[PDB]
């Protein structure tokens, strides 16, 4: 495992403000991209501060479509479920995040990240394939608009892998009024061979506010974000 010595394990690295790198190579039907990001995670308040930027030139895909693949750990546990915190838990030496997201009637997003700490930075790197897509679709075409919505996202233990099981639905909001899905099916393992807290089942809900920086002429996402621990709950 780590040293024991080690000063901060776990829960203890995120205390305060965090720098939070995020690096992401794509293809999406072959349209390839990078996206690089860089701010800060207070997990004591749940709060993102992050811009991204496209650092290959034009996004190819929707900005608001990537925003779940771009750190649970900065999630703000409420102190009566701090047992149910898997992802910082599973600090430093951090965990796997693998996604598949479908969207209906179009095609599909499979993502394997890490996240970790490089010394005091926590870092979420990410490659993202996404293959079956309608070149003239909602995706590909460009057709979503540029926001976000609040959402839950539902949490379980998987004992086999020593991690969780994660599942939520995203309904992207669509230029002519409709909806895009994008089901989202995750699950997280640990890095280290150390304990992790495997939780009771809960959600973490999360508020998220897309906006554009006026002197930024790359493409770009600038992302503010809050996100609490939920839904296990006589004192009063
Ligand atoms: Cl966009
Ligand atoms: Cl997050
Ligand atoms: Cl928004």
């Amino acid at each position: 495992g780590i040293d024991p010595f080690t000063v901060s394990k776990g829960e203890e690295l995120f205390t305060g403000v965090v720098p939070i790198l995020v690096e992401l190579d794509g293809d999406v039907n072959g349209h390839k991209f990078s996206v690089s990001g860089e701010g800060e995670g207070d997990a004591t308040y749940g709060k993102l501060t992050l811009k991204f930027i496209c650092t290959t030139g034009k996004l190819p895909v929707p900005w608001p479509t990537l925003v779940t693949t771009l750190v649970q750990c900065f999630s703000r546990y409420p102190d009566h479920m701090k047992q149910h915190d898997f992802f910082k838990s599973a600090m430093p030496e951090g965990y796997v995040q693998e996604r598949t997201i479908f969207f209906k009637d179009d095609g599909n997003y499979k993502t394997r990240a890490e996240v970790k700490f490089e010394g005091d930075t926590l870092v979420n790197r990410i490659e993202l394939k996404g293959i079956d897509f309608k070149e003239d679709g909602n995706i590909l075409g460009h057709k979503l608009e540029y926001n976000y919505n609040s959402h839950n996202v539902y949490i379980m233990a998987d004992k086999q892998k020593n991690g969780i099981k994660v599942n939520f639905k995203i309904r992207h909001n669509i230029e002519d009024g409709s909806v895009q899905l994008a089901d989202h099916y995750q699950q997280n393992t640990p890095i280290g061979d150390g304990p992790v807290l495997l939780p009771d089942n809960h959600y973490l809900s999360y508020q998220s506010a897309l906006s554009k920086d006026p002197n930024e002429k790359r493409d770009h996402m600038v992302l503010l974000e809050f996100v609490t621990a939920a839904g296990i709950t006589e004192l009063y």
